[PDB]
């Protein structure tokens, strides 16, 4: 009962490393592999053998142990997290969805879209919606005025966030001024936001608050500040996907809790989570 499991990089979550030539992979990582392919034209492709670590990495090892299941991790091809495109769901959750994958592991955020054709396991790393700006910039959170009219400044207030995920889609589906506003200043990743900041050709990203207050925490420099938006409404957390119906959802929670209470969690937040800056 070897498990199709997916994932999605996404430090400190799940992190993709080349396997050693000279062909396993070792430390505290796991082999995962991805489908490449040969050129631009066809779906001619192989799989590629890598390596995985990561917060989430750490959790999927621990409820293999404890639940005491193998599996057969994949990362994703076409999409990211997940997003209904043409009426069709790719990313993780699409993988999920379609039965490609019995369950998706790494900082997929749960939200009620999705929850209507997967099912997830409780959530076990809090998130929601966060703003980040260089240190001494100063934001209330969105609701301030230069998130509400940023044309009312000189130069335009500039913010934007990474497309196609649970931040842009509470955007849109909420505010259609902002989201239409932001889209001018859309973000290819995160790395790219960040460099926007520090060098001053952005004023402020929004995204996924467990990786900002991940980001912020570690910035070399400590340039960087996150605030909470304020969008409760937003509120949520990363959990594990599993079919819609899964027979797994209770045992894979019972180890979460199990986790949680044991202190196992705390360790591994500590190991991945921390950061140092004030
Ligand atoms: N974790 C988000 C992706 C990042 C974001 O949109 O903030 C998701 O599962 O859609």
């Amino acid at each position: 009962n070897h498990l199709s499991i997916v994932t999605l990089e996404e430090a400190p979550f799940v992190i993709v490393e080349d396997i050693d030539p000279l062909e396993t992979c070792v430390r505290n990582t796991v082999p995962c592999r991805k489908f490449v392919k040969i050129n631009n034209s066809t779906n001619e492709g192989m799989n590629v053998k890598k390596c995985c670590k990561g917060f989430c990495i750490d959790i999927l090892k621990k409820l293999s142990r404890t639940v005491k299941f193998t599996y057969d991790l994949y990362l994703v091809t076409n999409g990211k997290h997940g997003k209904k495109v043409n009426n069709v769901w790719n990313g993780m959750i699409g993988e999920v969805v379609y039965q490609r994958a019995v369950m998706a592991v790494g900082s997929l955020t749960i939200n009620e879209e999705r929850s209507e054709v997967v099912d997830f396991s409780v959530p076990f790393v809090e998130t929601g919606i966060s703003v980040m700006v260089s240190r001494g910039t100063q934001v209330t959170g969105l609701s301030d005025k230069k998130f509400q009219r940023p044309h009312d400044y000189s130069p335009p207030f500039r913010f934007g966030t990474v497309p196609n995920g649970s931040t842009e889609r509470n955007i849109r589906n909420n505010y259609p001024y902002m989201h239409q506003y932001m889209t001018r200043f859309n973000q290819r990743g995160v790395e790219d936001a960040l460099v926007s900041l520090k060098t001053g050709k952005l004023d402020a990203f929004i995204y996924d608050a467990a990786v900002l207050n991940y980001k912020a925490g570690r910035d070399e420099g400590c340039k960087l500040v996150t605030i909470g938006s304020g969008y409760i409404f937003a509120t949520t957390g990363y959990g594990i996907a599993l079919q819609k119906g899964s027979p797994w959802k209770r045992q894979i929670d019972l180890a979460l809790l199990q986790f949680v209470g044991d202190g196992e969690m705390e360790e591994l937040e500590t190991l991945w989570l921390t950061g140092i800056c004030h």
